[PDB]
């Protein structure tokens, strides 16, 4: 019973935050195996962060010059490289904590947890969805860069964000864990407008099954309709538009609770045209869409 | 930038759970030192639930009647005892990962975090508060009773809930660590109902506070009020009274943004009368209750 903005349990990527510090820059490193992973922009001062040369500052650094601190103790750093907008920083010592863990770049629509920290430490853990505009809608304030975002299947990590900027809109700009950013930002304090955020239809459909599931149904309409019909409402209403490969991932919900994706599809369309009217859904008065169908199947069936 | 519901890092929780079988029944376990807490409906079969008479039940119970396993070894109980809804088993180990912890009682209106586990592993992790009617809205599973909500300063963990029951009407129900039923709540399988869920409107003005120190401001307006008009409005709309104390606790948020407490109540007031006319406040459609004063101070802030 009930249904929650759910965030991966922390623990595991917990026991890999540290600090490394460059000159007077302080942020957070990822440290897997003998290697700490950490925004290139740490090399920069803040005059260099208006038209950075990463390359040119990085020859100017040396191992000594990276600062790493786990928990209250320095780690010696061996190495040094840079790969797009990520530095790793090879230390003597291999995490004990290292977790089984991948590298993963995920797609718009796709959600994670964030565990937010500040000198190495651990604030915070809230989740997160990559944005169709390739931003995320996060929770970071200055020092929380290296910050990582992350799924976890039984005893995987999958890291797939490392915090990198705040855009001057307040919404958030990061990179997978090979330094590649989502989206078209660049590692410059530069104005960086954002592109529409559309809503994740396929996870909105999903967070609709999860309140069927759990006793909320006024939504539930006597219509259907056709995914070209659907998605001739869902673009006036800046929706992603559906494809059959998201009704597909939708098939377990549906078989779960007995409705035929398009005729959720149909109450969606009606939620749309009409609004909620006051009301609420699973204590929403929006329609949520940072809820993939695995996450629905996952909290509603109690994976571990 | 950015406000989101956050929950503090789970890892120092995670090292504490375990899972605790007594005859065909399984649920979660907390092992503090060489303690495992968990709810004493264990001892239970779904025939005893009905009217259990937990004293005759733990006559038949042995020590050895109650399997504690943590992660993929067992732990050997040298003693067990009733203290009011939870048991305590005494194991010949020490739980080698327990952090610095505390047991409080918390106060209606408080949030906390929950770490939701099954079979004694972690699957998530949930920013609670306790209902002014002592339910808590959360996301639970069979198998899911055992799980705790606790808090954090700095490295100590202040235990506040385990969860024990589901209500009928899906909201939850569970004890503080000394085995006290938050509420009038009997762990017992008869149907009991919650009171009003009034909105804690201390919580309500601290998330505005978040939303203007984030951006959001649309809903600040040129009007004041008095606690006494603030409270006949709050009244109306099933919003607990606000005291002093409250706007005592407001007062850093009050601060750090130059509104007056009475100035917010009075934007409240406001919202509340007129609604919100199909805008949102920190992406919400609906006045979030759950950040209490301190939350939206820690986040703002940075605190780990
Ligand atoms: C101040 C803050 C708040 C939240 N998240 C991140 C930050 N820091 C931040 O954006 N620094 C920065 C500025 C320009 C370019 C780059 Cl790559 C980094
Ligand atoms: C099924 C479930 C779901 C979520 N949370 C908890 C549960 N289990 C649950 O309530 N068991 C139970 C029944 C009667 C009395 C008592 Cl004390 C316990």
């Amino acid at each position: 019973s009930g249904f929650r903005k759910m965030a991966f349990p922390s623990g595991k990527v917990e026991g890999c935050m540290v600090q490394v510090t460059c000159g007077t820059t302080t942020l957070n490193g990822l440290w897997l195996d003998d290697v700490v992973y950490c925004p290139r922009h740490v090399i920069c001062t803040s005059e260099d962060m208006l038209n950075p040369n990463y390359e040119d500052l990085l020859i100017r650094k040396s191992n000594h010059n990276f600062l790493v601190q786990a928990g209250n103790v320095q780690l010696r750093v061996i190495g040094h490289s840079m790969q797009n907008c990520v530095l790793k920083l090879k230390v003597d010592t291999a995490n004990p904590k290292t977790p089984k863990y991948k590298f993963v770049r995920i797609q718009p629509g796709q959600t994670f947890s964030v565990l937010a920290c500040y000198n190495g430490s651990p604030s915070g853990v809230y989740q997160c969805a990559m944005r169709p505009n390739f931003t995320i809608k996060g929770s970071f304030l200055n020092g929380s860069c290296g910050s990582v975002g992350f799924n976890i299947d039984y005893d995987c990590v999958s890291f797939c964000y490392m915090h990198h900027m705040e855009l001057p809109t307040g919404v958030h700009a990061g990179t997978d864990l090979e330094g590649n950013f989502y989206g078209p930002f660049v590692d410059r304090q530069t104005a960086q407008a954002a592109g529409t955020d559309t809503t994740i239809t396929v996870n909105v459909l999903a967070w609709l099954y999860a309140a069927v599931i759990n006793g909320d149904r006024w939504f539930l309409n006597r219509f259907t309709t056709t995914l070209n019909d659907f998605n001739l409402v869902a673009m006036k209403y800046n929706y992603e538009p559906l494809t059959q490969d998201h009704v597909d991932i939708l098939g377990p919900l549906s078989a779960q609770t007995g409705i035929a994706v398009l005729d959720m599809c149909a109450s969606l369309k009606e939620l749309l045209q009409n609004g909620m009217n006051g009301r609420t859904i699973l204590g929403s008065a929006l329609l949520e869409d940072e809820f993939t169908p695995f996450d629905v199947v996952r909290q509603c069936s109690g994976v571990t």
